[PDB]
């Protein structure tokens, strides 16, 4: 045992104990001599929910007799994970059902790897939302989380012959013990129908109806006894030849089937746009009849607030004032005003073929009603801005709600900023771009709605969690008190010239990268050397994050190595990983190429153990927790001025990781935070893509003017990473060459050089260690709690609260 | 407090309190102040649950360590009704549980109320599979059922316009409580393919898997500590565009989606064939792995006896062969003989649209391996009909497994004889008629397979839980012993001329009724004379079962009362109720005349409270266990020889009704047990009916001889009863004039005469309760128990025990 997991009380342990039996008994319908891991696994998980219960109620009641502001936080994607462990750290449980478990003849460990993920969500924006609940409940604010409980999440990935396959997440299979399914508080949704025109307002009529079932999962906050809800709906047919009309009842019910995957080109897909208006009109609902239960309005943005995560539920906005006029018959101007006041937008990047632009005919038969809100909203909104720039026509037309061109779109990003008060980006450099760029019309027109929010992450999955080895050292130093106020890591500095607490940090490292290169072996069957840097890059597959750069440094060292084999280089052991949306060509050829650089480095003879490539299989939540506390360097390398933020950086930094990368994203507060001299900056800054895009890029001037980089694409083209299929990368090759929106060659040679840098200090154990605690020391800003009491002081107006609840 | 419902002992009390209390808070996450019916309904339920486990887990670990033979009852129906006051009753836990919600404030009627029918059958069969059940369990055989779990049972019955209307039966909506998951214990199922014929052996390749997830149920046996499992399969997609992909998972997952409501005529869908495979497929390899737990497969037979509830699982037959020959390569005769000796079928019906004929085309398509197993068994049973009636060639076709014509079909009940060592008809003169008409070939050739097996129905569900006063009465008198020894009732006929007996007999009916005219009132607002005859009939709409007789005496009554005024007449009110098959027009049609005629005998000021037609709605096995305690004549009326045995009729002899009835099915081994003088038979017995047939059957023989009849008749088809559709009932009266296979108007006076007999008795109250007591107290002979164990004894060779479990 370790202290950060709180005490191992005898009667607690002896009381847990009887519990695991009685729910293995009861419960699981078992017997000892007949139960299997899985089983083991149950009847901790019902005896660790059984403590969550007490505490559940009585916050949710506690909320009814405070009546505080309510925080909405809508979203399609909430990349939870597994909930075992987090939820003993949160409630001090974890050495007590250690302890119960060992005395049962069981490993704990064992039994937390049978839980599934819970993979409703891509990537950064779905486990953004994640941290965000967590600390929203660690901060005492009476938050819900609102989104879709998918049948299926993201993908299983396999690879085949060196290819992505995709296998369906059957997460629910062996059933979800976290949630509480809550059909007495099913509601209906409307499809189709048509607009009449009456005497006294419009009406929707003729619709087809879709129920829309909650089911509810707990959120524990970090031992205040605050637990919050999120609350996932699901849907069901109403009740009314006779069998296939029983069948077709599937038609209505696979709106929350599936997790849409494709986090890289929108696709206006009509069963997307049901999946984004079955959440937000179930979720308007419910919050509307917790208000009604707290008939004036006015006050409904002095007890709601509503974040919208990126325009995935933008429709919340022409909804409410669906609602607010069509039902409860408020004039426009005043249900207008209430819309405002509530909503709030969070944009997640600048990329366009990634914004939400909605055919016109496809609102006009599925949202016929909407469509005419919208239409309304953007004439009103236009006559603002012919008002405050009278004569700028052009103006008018790139502000307009409704794009022209060959079909009519709304634009979603407009729709967002029209009808919110606040409107923020996720990382300095990030949200400064929205206002000089993407949305430099609508700062100039209401310039009090932009802000900026920087990404965060929680401390409690990604450092105590993952990581209880560092989170112990550190708190034998500095005390426990920084789990929920990291800022207090800063204290860690002191501790820079420390010969034992260096000597401990690059212990813990140590012990972390010998476990996962065992976990390598054993669910993977993969040797690599322990002793060798461990560089890492896990994300989704995605030009902009340019894992291709990476893939050319790797063939770079390769044939550097065949070059002078008997130079002496730095042991590297380079890991990829991410999953490639399905339709996403592209990506997949790269990762294809990652896993043929592996094949032919792998077994080079010469290479030996000094360089080994493996693609990291199925990257999720669960395996970040494994891969990340056993990195030594973070791989953070998009062209500057396309990811808005990233949060996986934030994660390495936290854990022990030096940081490569460009001036982009969060990237750059992550160096203000630590110094320029402790982080491995390189390549254009924004300013210089730009002056390039000014006057052309041509990716042919680097390839005749670097012989190192002309020799790795003529590797490529001539087939000498896919014999058997010369061509094989000839797409690759082709888009490098003639149409790289990315800019890869023009970062190359500033890559390869600070990448020598990075070898440079990693032979000097010391220096790199005490670098790495300039980063530690230095990573608070990034806690997911200075995030959400920025939202909470800034954008929702409440005052976060670290007092603890009752028992 | 009544004795039969067991003791309320303080701590036993005090337990079922805190346990309740302990479930609607950690179970259902709920506090009292916000806790509903439903709610309290849940906690009760998983209270009680808690009860069954031990003896569950034991009784299973007995069967591993006893190892006796095991009873596998297949079926694709299982008509359980609620399972809360049943469990409660074989639990003794009735009357503690009673005062405990009591105690806690709670009305336990109110609470079971809630609980929704699991109606995974049509009728008869189904439910005969569900007394089974609890009769076996009751006399400690290790026996276990198995079929499919319905997402969607039996749809529930609206009443639109008079029309029926159907609803989809979402009974898992809010959860069942009683099931337990065992996704573990996933098999796979095979469907289409090809057989590919190598040097050893055939092989089925190429094929379609889905996958057959089980979910266990408890079947506690009365006051033994015995609890057996009724295991139903549930289908699932194997984990191995993108969207689609996913979402065509449903097409595999549509095996175990609904019930087929089609009671009536057979239909070769498709869809249906699967569901069949999928039981028999998913059963066979859970039966061989248990019994490779207890490679010499003599002994298999000896170990296990299968029980073919009708054809609809027959294809247990050519999968056993399958497995033994294909995977066990076992050499085809040894194969044959164990697959005789350990299948049994039970057949349920003569009418020939009812008979399973799959098309080859079809077995071809889907099941290519099965149809050459087939095509090789049908060769080999010719080849035995041949040598034992040498020359006699219109035999072999008439026996034949595979019929000519149109599209070769194979007759699926000629499969059964062939592939069972037993195989009999449900009441004496069913069992009787295969042997002579049907299946007189069969008999012929293989007079020892063919038996009688009697049907009964379980005295628990049906006296003990839906007529408690009945049951208390008889107790107070002979013990309770008769609960699980039902010809023990015999004792009650030595208190016929007992004048406090009488009294209590005839009081107890009357507070059912009152008790059931209350319900009439609450839940479907309708107005009935307790003090009326209570005429009853209700059981599937079928053309056969001769409701329309029913109708035609209904109007004679209101037609004589309209022409005699001031006439005295005793008071009735006949209530007839059922569903009809979808598909079925003529059933429907029914369903409409017997509501019009209510519209206008209902509305006649000159009938008063002298004549009251009411049609039950929705009518199901939860409502069975009302009405037929409250009934006084229970109409069981089919034309003579089509009513294989029928249970509704004993369910109304046990429950204090007279009988009026034909000597069909089991009707005349009831008659014989409680003496014909104690009886109401009329009409042709199967001799008159076949006369008849030899005649002709013509229709206007009578209408032009009886002019009640034609009066009838003639009110139908000038629109007497559809003022606003003069023609409405055109072809009923169609039907009837024309082409009416059941011989309505053959039997319409005696029964007219036969009526008023029962209207005479019933004006003397005390000869009529007489009558009545010699009916209950010789209704024993058809308990279940009886049935069960003559099937043990006769054709599954084992002996049923009555001795109780541990503890
Ligand atoms: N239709 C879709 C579906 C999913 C996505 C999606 O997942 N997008 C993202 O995850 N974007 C990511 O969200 C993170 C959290 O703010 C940022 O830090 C990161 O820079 C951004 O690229 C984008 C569009
Ligand atoms: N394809 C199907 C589906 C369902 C049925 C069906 O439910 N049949 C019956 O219920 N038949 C009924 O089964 C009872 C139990 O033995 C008999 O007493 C009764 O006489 C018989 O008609 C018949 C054919
Ligand atoms: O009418 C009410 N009476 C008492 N408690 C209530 C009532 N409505 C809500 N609550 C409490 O407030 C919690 C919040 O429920 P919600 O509507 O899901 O937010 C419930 O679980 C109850 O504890
Ligand atoms: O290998 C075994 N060891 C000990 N008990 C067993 C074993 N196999 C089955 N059992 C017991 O037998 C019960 C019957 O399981 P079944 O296979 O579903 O019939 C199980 O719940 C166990 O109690
Ligand atoms: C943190 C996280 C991400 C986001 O990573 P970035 O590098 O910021 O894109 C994506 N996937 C998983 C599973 C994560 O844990
Ligand atoms: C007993 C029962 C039946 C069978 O009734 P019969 O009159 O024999 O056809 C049908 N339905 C239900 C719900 C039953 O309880």
């Amino acid at each position: 045992q370790i202290s950060v997991r709180g005490l191992a009380g005898v009667e607690n342990v002896t009381e847990l104990k009887k519990n695991f039996n009685r729910h293995l008994h009861f419960t699981l319908v078992k017997d000892r001599n007949v139960a299997t891991p899985r089983d083991y696994y149950f009847a901790l998980a019902h005896t660790v929910r059984d403590h969550l219960v007490g505490r559940w109620i009585r916050t949710q009641q506690h909320y009814y007799e405070k009546d505080p502001k309510r925080i909405y936080y809508l979203s399609l994607e909430f990349y939870m994970g597994r909930t075992l462990q987090n939820t003993m750290v949160n409630l001090a449980l974890e050495n007590a059902c250690d302890e119960a478990t060992y005395q049962l003849g069981l490993d704990m460990e064992e039994l937390e790897e049978i839980e599934e993920d819970a993979g409703l969500g891509n990537g950064g924006l779905g486990r953004l939302a994640a941290c965000f609940l967590d600390s929203m409940a660690t901060l005492g604010l009476a938050a819900y989380g609102y989104g879709i409980r998918y049948e299926f999440g993201i993908f299983n990935q396999k690879i085949c012959g060196g290819w992505q396959m995709e296998e369906a997440d059957d997460w629910l299979r062996y059933g979800n013990p976290w949630e509480k399914a809550r059909p007495e508080f099913t509601l209906p949704v409307h499809f189709y129908g048509r607009v009449e025109h009456t005497s006294q307002g419009a009406k929707w009529v003729d619709t087809q109806v879709v129920l829309a079932m909650p089911y509810d999962t707990p959120v524990p906050g970090y031992r205040n006894n605050v637990v919050n809800t999120m609350r996932l709906w699901s849907a069901k047919a109403p009740n009314d030849g006779y069998i296939q009309a029983v069948l077709d009842r599937n038609l209505a019910e696979n709106i929350s089937r599936v997790l849409y995957p494709n986090d890289n080109f929108f696709e206006g897909k009509e069963l997307r746009l049901k999946q984004e208006y079955f959440v937000v009109a179930a979720t308007l609902q419910d919050i509307i009849r917790r208000f009604k239960s707290s008939t004036n309005f006015d006050a409904f943005p002095d007890k709601v607030a509503i974040q919208l995560n990126d325009t995935h539920p933008s429709l919340a906005i022409p909804e409410l004032m669906r609602v607010l006029v069509d039902l409860e018959r408020l004039d426009w101007d005043k249900a207008w005003e209430v819309t405002v006041k509530t909503c709030a937008y969070t944009n997640h990047t600048v990329i366009p073929e990634a914004l939400e632009r909605w055919p016109v005919h496809l609102l006009e038969t599925l949202l016929p009603r909407h469509l005419q809100i919208i239409y309304e909203i953007n004439q009103r909104f236009l006559n603002r801005v012919a008002a405050a720039f009278p004569g700028d026509v052009d103006r008018l037309r790139r502000m307009s709600l409704v794009e022209e061109g060959a079909v009519k779109r709304i634009n979603m990003a407009h729709l967002c900023i029209a009808g919110s008060h606040a409107v923020n980006g996720v990382a300095r450099i990030h949200s400064e771009i929205l206002k000089k760029t993407i949305f430099k019309d609508f700062y100039e027109l209401e310039p009090h709605k932009f802000q900026n929010k920087t990404n965060g992450i929680t401390p409690r999955r990604w450092l105590v969690l993952c990581n209880p080895g560092l989170a112990e050292i550190i708190a034998e130093r500095i005390g426990e008190e920084y789990i929920s106020d990291l800022d207090q890591l800063r204290k860690l500095l002191s501790y820079v010239d420390d010969e034992a607490f260096i000597r401990d940090v690059a212990k813990v490292k140590q012990e972390n990268k010998l476990k996962f290169a065992a976990y390598l072996e054993r669910e993977y069957k993969v040797h690599i050397n322990p002793n060798s840097l461990f560089d890492v890059q896990v994300k989704r597959i995605h030009e902009y994050k340019r894992q291709l750069l990476n893939c050319l440094h790797v063939i770079t060292l390769y044939n550097r190595i065949k070059k002078e084999p008997n130079k002496f280089v730095v042991p590297r052991t380079v890991m990829i990983g991410g999953k490639a949306a399905p339709g996403y060509h592209m990506a997949k050829m790269i990762i294809k190429l990652i896993t043929a650089i592996g094949d032919v480095v792998n077994h080079d003879p010469v290479v030996g153990d000094r360089l080994r490539v493996i693609f990291l299989e199925n990257y999720r939540v669960s395996l970040a927790e494994k891969v990340i506390p056993a990195a030594d360097l973070s791989e953070q390398i998009s062209t500057a001025g396309t990811e808005a933020s990233g949060t996986g950086n934030m994660k390495f930094m936290l854990n022990g990781a030096l940081t490569i990368g460009t001036m982009d994203g969060a990237n750059v507060e992550m160096a203000e935070e630590a110094g320029e001299e402790n982080f491995f900056i390189f390549g254009m800054r924004v300013e210089d893509v730009d002056r390039l895009d000014q006057r052309g890029y041509n990716a042919q001037e680097y390839y005749d003017r670097i012989p190192e980089l002309r020799q790795i694409i003529e590797q490529l083209s001539s087939g000498f990473f896919s014999p058997k299929q010369p061509d094989l990368f000839k797409d690759i090759v082709n888009m490098l060459m003639h149409h790289d929106r990315f800019k890869v060659f023009a970062d190359y040679e500033e890559y390869v050089k600070c990448q020598e840098r990075v070898s440079a200090l990693y032979k000097n154990p010391r220096e790199w260690t005490r670098m790495v605690i300039r980063n530690i020391a230095t990573s608070g800003k990034f806690s997911s709690d200075r995030t959400i009491a920025q939202y909470a002081r800034e954008i929702w107006g409440v005052e976060p609260s670290r007092q603890r609840l009752p028992a």
